[PDB]
């Protein structure tokens, strides 16, 4: 495993060193999106939670194609405001329910260290 704790204050510095292989070693779901919501990275733990095959979702739009239940002011809305502002750091509970058994999760979104990428971290609650 990669020892990083969900919600950690410096998580963005830590995850900057990890490759797709490394990211698959996290205790939680990790997704990296560009400013337009396209999926740059998607780790194994997210695949375990949502049932999606990580390889198949990279390159797709998260809010439009892959995860339309997140297309709402309460999820996508916070994302777009953070991208516009160039600053994002929010944590909230949410229910994933698209093509899958409803699953309650904790979501943490944070701007990355590179200029126009953004993390979505997810774990069960
Ligand atoms: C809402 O969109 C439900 C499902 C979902 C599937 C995959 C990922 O990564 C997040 C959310």
């Amino acid at each position: 495993m990669e020892h990083v704790a969900f919600g950690s204050e410096d998580i963005e510095n830590t995850l900057a060193k990890m490759d797709d292989g490394q990211l698959d070693g996290l205790a939680f779901g990790a997704i990296q999106l560009d400013g337009d919501g396209n999926i740059l990275q998607y780790n194994a733990a997210e695949g375990d939670i949502t049932g999606r095959d990580p390889k198949q979702v990279i390159g797709k739009n998260f809010f439009k194609d892959v995860a339309p239940c997140t297309d709402s002011p309460e999820f996508y809305g916070k994302f777009k405001e953070g991208v516009a502002s160039g600053n994002l750091n929010t944590m909230f509970e949410y229910t994933f329910d698209y093509q899958m058994t409803p699953t309650k999760v904790k979501v943490h979104m944070k701007k990355a260290l590179s200029g126009d990428s953004y993390w979505v971290f997810v774990k069960r609650v």
